[PDB]
């Protein structure tokens, strides 16, 4: 699995702040943007980005406060997220697009999409938001881990003084063991314990046991669309997973409308760092159908 990130940056300005985007592949087709989660950046989506740029421009963000990106002292929120990624794609001019999302990056793709479906030809989507409506439904071995992340005290000890989230939660994830190289890429942004802002305010804007209510609100109703949308959907899951369990993601493909499950093997939440290949293959084969 390759370590390096060979691509060329870019840079535009929104909102006062500089946002760096991987940007490859052909200019007159429908572009494929790739959005990150927490705790990572287009790194996570360098070995998937070269079996689809062949065919299609690929677009991956750093989300604000993240990877390259600036780093203004926001509160992170999830609405901070959103105006950022909503004036990145305006800025590039973006008109249709397919989503590739994961976690964070989900929730922001599946909340554009819903207020922009006419302008979304395809999501292909992996361990991916939906409420949990009860800390039964969370992974049980993680309920403690997010619990304490989700406090104004303990939360902020470990996830900012103590780079939780990098050193513990992000390997912690993947089945097969990052290496030094690929933490170090992982850890760039976030060197200086006060940039790790974001890194803290992601699981408190988790929708978990009806809280914030805001965000259970929001990620209702892109899951109602989704449910509704005939939308063509690539859904890749792991063994055990985290977020989307095997079962879950059964019932997925049963439920949401067009949709294709891809079985990735053993993963758990950071998929694209146990089986790029399969996921970047599936993506670029899944395409071409979409145009039309
Ligand atoms: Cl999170």
């Amino acid at each position: 699995i390759g370590t390096g990130f060979p691509f060329d940056p870019h840079y535009v300005e929104v909102l006062g702040e500089r946002m760096h985007y991987v940007d490859v592949g052909p200019r007159d087709g429908t572009p494929v943007l790739f959005l990150h989660g927490n705790p990572t950046s287009s790194y996570l989506w360098r070995n998937i980005i070269p079996h689809v740029a062949p065919s299609h421009r690929c677009i991956a963000p750093d989300l604000i406060g993240m990877g390259k990106s600036d780093k203004p002292d926001l509160d992170y929120f999830f609405d901070d997220h959103v105006r950022y990624l909503d004036a990145f794609i305006e800025a590039l001019g973006l008109e249709e697009v397919v989503l590739v999302i994961h976690d964070w990056g989900s929730a922001l793709g599946f909340h554009w999409a819903k207020r922009n479906p006419e302008r979304v030809k395809g999501i292909a989507c992996m361990e991916f938001i939906r409420p949990f409506p009860t800390w039964d439904e969370w992974p049980e071995f993680a309920r403690e881990t997010f619990q304490a992340f989700r406090t104004a005290d303990v939360g902020r000890e470990l996830i900012i003084d103590q780079n939780a989230f990098i050193e513990g939660a992000l390997p912690k994830y993947v089945v097969r063991p990052l290496t030094e190289v690929e933490m170090d890429h992982y850890r760039e942004p976030f060197l200086k314990p006060v940039d790790r802002e974001p890194l803290w305010r992601f699981p408190n804007e988790l929708p978990i046991a009806g809280e914030p209510a805001n965000i259970v609100a929001l990620v209702e109703a892109y899951m109602n669309w989704l449910h509704q949308s005939p939308v063509p959907k690539l859904l890749f899951w792991g063994t055990p997973g985290f977020i989307i369990p095997p079962a879950e993601a059964a019932r997925l493909a049963e439920s949401l409308p067009n949709c294709k499950t891809v079985d990735i093997g053993p993963g758990l939440h950071f998929l694209q760092e146990d089986n790029p290949d399969l996921i970047g293959s599936e993506i670029a084969r899944w395409l071409p159908a979409l145009h039309h």
